[PDB]
């Protein structure tokens, strides 16, 4: 038994753990993605805590991470990435949307350049799939808005170029629970500021999660 994870993005080797709520992530190129969560470990623990799935250990090559979907009966996920990209500019500006669940049923390219009104479709297309009730998807965009709040002003005090991360956004079809924690490692790298950019990308979201929770 390899179970593959069905992931949302990105083209790494990611299996279903042989135990209950772990996921195996493959460090395909280099063994940054474990130097970096043992440098925030020490460095920014509350960090780690508070954002960030479990690094439970390792494997050879194998990161064996907290399944960020594992306590949710029908998960809905989206794959937001806020670090710089390698090479291209961010497909709706300061962040790019990597995917979603049902995404395919909207049409959505990742590879598409957005207009604003088409980003915010495309999370409002991501938040269908909770359903009719308002109130509750207000709720979990409040709740994203909280926490999403707490990591912009956070991320003022880290010094590390936040390089290819994205942000894991999850919600239950019922919209019973909700989170969202930073994903990706990998080509994160030590600077002696703050990342203005990766701030810019949050702050750009709350803002516009802060539209959708208000629109009538
Ligand atoms: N801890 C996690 N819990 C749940 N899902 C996760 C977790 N980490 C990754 N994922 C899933 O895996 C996908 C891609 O993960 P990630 O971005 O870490 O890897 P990648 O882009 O394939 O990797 P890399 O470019 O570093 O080789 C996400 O879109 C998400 O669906």
């Amino acid at each position: 038994s390899i179970r593959i994870f069905p992931r949302i993005a990105g083209r790494s080797y990611i299996i279903y753990g042989q135990t209950s709520g772990i996921i195996c992530k493959r460090m395909e190129k280099s063994d940054n993605e474990f130097v970096i969560y043992n440098y925030i470990s020490e460095h920014y623990d509350k960090f780690l805590k508070k954002y960030v799935p479990k690094l439970y250990g390792k494997n050879n090559d194998m990161l064996l991470l907290e399944d960020l979907t594992y306590n949710y009966n029908n998960p809905n996920v989206m794959d937001v990435k806020i670090g710089a990209r390698k090479r291209k500019s961010h497909t709706s500006g300061f962040f790019s949307i990597r995917g979603y669940t049902n995404s395919h049923d909207y049409k959505f390219d990742p590879d598409e350049y957005l207009t604003s009104e088409s980003t915010i479709n495309h999370i409002k297309n991501f938040m269908e799939a909770g359903g009719e009730n308002r109130d509750k998807t207000k709720q979990v965009l409040l709740k994203w808005i909280m926490k999403l709040s707490e990591l912009a002003n956070d991320l003022f005090e880290i010094n590390l170029k936040f390089d290819g991360v994205s942000l894991i956004f999850i919600y239950d079809d019922d919209c019973s629970k909700c989170d969202v924690n930073v994903v990706d490692f990998s080509r994160v790298k030590l600077i002696d500021t703050n990342d203005q950019m990766t701030i810019s990308a949050v702050t750009n979201l709350i803002k516009i999660l802060s539209e959708l929770a208000d629109n009538p």
